[PDB]
């Protein structure tokens, strides 16, 4: 019911500390959005790197494979800023409709 | 970005006075989505009649074709309330994230 917000919901989670595909997927699941799988998140996480909106600290393990840790870039700091202003707008309009 | 709410927003308009396809579509254009088309509204109306959520007063003219006037059935009343409760639900959670 909100796949549009998913791209900005993720940047929201990344805005409050270094995080990883799993932790971000779990946080979305905890919010009530249990329909999504790890993969769906990573496939947006890849997209956000391509577009330049996240920064990457690749972290190694002797216990398993390497995980990526995600941070907002200045561009992503900006793009998230826009996303919310977009939300505020639409809620506000619906509000006056009601 | 609101093509799914379009059905509920129309029921919202029908809730405050008897009304007709054009007035509905114009009200929509006044709300802001000027991507709307008179046609797009009528198809939804037609579906709403068939779902049993609106009531028809067909009104004639010697000036041109007849126009159906729409008002809410008791079911449409119920259905619109369900939609608002849903917006409330989703606005609340989004804003909690925010």
């Amino acid at each position: 019911a909100l796949k549009g917000s998913l791209e900005g919901m993720i940047l929201e989670r990344i805005s409050r500390g270094e995080t990883y595909g799993y932790e971000i997927t779990k946080y979305l699941n905890d919010l009530g959005f249990d329909e999504i799988v790890e993969g769906t998140v990573y496939t947006i996480l890849v997209r956000l790197e391509k577009k330049g909106l996240v920064e990457i600290e690749k972290k190694k393990s002797e216990l398993g494979p390497p995980r990526k840790f995600y941070t907002l870039s200045p561009a992503g700091e900006e793009e998230l800023a826009i996303f919310w202003k977009r939300w505020d707008f639409i809620q506000g309009k619906i509000m006056q409709v009601k």
